[PDB]
């Protein structure tokens, strides 16, 4: 664990998607490493013996740092519910800005311990539109397998999913969206399916099959420290540092940069504060974690020279959630796996480009909700500013700003609404239809090729690089941890082969 006063040759910020390709590449071309993350290691079991708790009865572990259990579905048949607990570092941080609600995993594997384990590769005409300074043929032909590879990615056999009770709400999800026209597509995933058929026959704990996802899943999930971190630490190169926000990054005399970190207890409370010396540094703390540290870096004369475009372009990846209600007849199942496994793929529609996940709702009992987790191509974007009066940094979006988002959600929804004779629920969230106050994909801040060169560094400051996804302009049009991924398998490969 890092001292006050260290000196190390490459210090990774954060450990999800990013920063665990970043130590894995660093460590297998032989540097030492450190990577340093606010959360804890998921890897003690907790008061029941397991480590993670479910969603139908979460406890201080569902949580960080916060009073009450939270998710967007709200106190729906049983799920979702508010319990009050105490203030502890468990897994989901609800981080709330103005406009928008961000959540974000925290811990040894970032967004990868709460996430659905979807892992889509964008579609490349899309890709090449928005990031056209990257080479598409490499991206295609080896970064993006590299990282799918490196995932752990696999599909469901298709065969038992049309078997299974526990996809019947994607049966019925895929027959209403059918009926209206509308492709839907299988989507990838980081769960061991094989893992999913035993947990179905009962032969296995349940995991997916047993109301875990949000809080983390106890099996079948292959999270980071499953995969890129294992293998990072494989190499004996790996050193992680856990319970340590950095809190500042700036020049040190004579070379390198000193970074300021406050060590917490696993209730909160800073408990003490360091400063360590590294050579070069790899933000990897996320769209929304990266973004506050150099905005308020670059605001507090820190890191003066970053550029304008510091903090630019955040977008949502025009997240809406909403969900139907089904007739009698399209019942959607009691038993609901929580990883979905179908989406509606309407993105090459000009009036109406969405990708919608066919979302579970598993209450555990018949509630005839379809409940979808809409991307949509909404252009609005937001950017990051310091605020000289409470010295945080402050995020401009506004509600607002999904208006465009649901208009064309609404496009596809009422259509299936329309040819099915249903309305849509308008209790799941206060009498709200569209959940429309929260992102699960945060994405850019730290635009490539804008705010950094083509490659993800920090020009003004040699040494610093950003390999997550404040890189990413806003929105993908999929699930984004794939692109991520693949985008730092890019970068590593070129900054490992060129600067170090
Ligand atoms: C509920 C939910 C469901 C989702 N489902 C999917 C899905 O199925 N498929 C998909 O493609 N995407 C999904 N996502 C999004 C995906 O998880 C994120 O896109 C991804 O994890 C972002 O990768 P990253 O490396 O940019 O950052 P993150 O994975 O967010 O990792 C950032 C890490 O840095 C740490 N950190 C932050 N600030 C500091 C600091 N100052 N000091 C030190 N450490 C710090 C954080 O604790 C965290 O561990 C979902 C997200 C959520 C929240």
């Amino acid at each position: 664990t890092l001292a006050d006063g260290d000196r190390v040759p490459a210090l990774v910020i954060g450990s999800g998607y990013g920063g665990a390709v970043a130590a894995l590449r660093l460590t297998q071309a032989g540097i030492p490493t450190q990577i340093v993350e606010m959360g804890r290691s998921w890897d003690t079991p907790g008061s029941d013996g397991k480590i993670f708790c479910g969603m139908l009865n979460p406890d201080k572990r569902s949580m960080w740092l916060a009073d009450k259990t939270d998710q967007p579905v709200s106190n729906f048949m049983g799920f979702g519910i508010n319990k009050s607990i105490d203030r502890y570092v468990g897994v989901l941080d609800s981080e709330r800005f103005s406009g928008i609600k961000v959540y974000q995993g925290r811990g040894v594997g970032g967004g990868s311990l709460v996430n659905g384990g979807m892992a889509v590769t964008p579609k490349r005409n899309y890709f090449e539109e928005i990031l056209p300074s990257v080479d598409s043929n490499e991206m295609y032909n080896k970064y993006f397998p590299r990282a799918n590879t490196g995932l752990g990615v696999n599909n469901i056999d298709q065969a038992w999913f049309e078997s299974t009770e526990w996809y019947k709400f994607a049966r019925t999800g895929r027959k209403t969206a059918q009926r209206s026209g509308f492709t839907t597509a299988f989507v990838p995933n980081v769960y061991d399916f094989e893992y999913m058929k035993k947990e179905a026959a009962g032969q296995v704990t349940k995991s997916g099959l047993g109301g875990e996802v949000i809080y983390g899943n106890n099996a079948g999930k292959k999270s980071l420290d499953k995969t890129y971190l294992a293998q990072a630490a494989a190499t004996g190169k790996l050193t992680i540092t856990t319970l340590h926000r950095v809190t500042k990054v700036a020049p040190a005399t004579g070379s390198g940069y000193s970074v300021t970190m406050e060590q917490i207890d696993e209730q909160g409370n800073v408990v003490a504060t360091k400063v360590v010396t590294a050579d070069r540094v790899f933000f990897a703390a996320g769209s929304v974690g990266t973004s506050k540290l150099l905005v308020s870096m670059k605001a507090q004369g820190h890191l003066p020279n970053l550029s304008s475009q510091v903090g630019e372009g955040w977008g949502n990846n025009g997240n809406i959630m909403v969900g139907r209600a089904n007739h009698m007849w399209d019942a959607t199942g009691s038993k609901q796996a929580t990883i979905p496994t179908m989406g509606i793929d309407n993105w090459a529609d000009p009036t109406a480009p969405i990708f919608a996940e066919i979302a579970p709702l598993p209450a555990g009992l018949e509630t005839y909700v379809s409940l979808y987790l809409a991307i949509t191509k909404n252009p609005e974007r937001a950017r990051f500013q310091f605020n000289s009066g409470t010295g945080k940094v402050d995020l401009t979006w506004a509600q607002s700003q999904n208006q465009k988002g649901i208009d064309m959600a609404k496009k596809v929804f009422d259509k299936i609404n329309q040819k099915e004779g249903t309305i849509y629920r308008t209790d799941l969230f206060y009498y709200k239809t569209w959940g429309d106050d929260f992102t699960y994909h945060p994405l850019g801040g730290v635009l490539l090729n804008k705010a950094t060169d083509n490659f993800g560094r920090l020009p003004e400051y040699p040494g610093l690089y950003v390999v997550d996804g404040s890189l990413v302009p806003g929105n993908v049009g999929v699930n984004p941890f794939v692109t991520i991924t693949a985008l730092a398998e890019r970068n590593m490969d070129k900054i490992i082969s060129s600067d170090i």
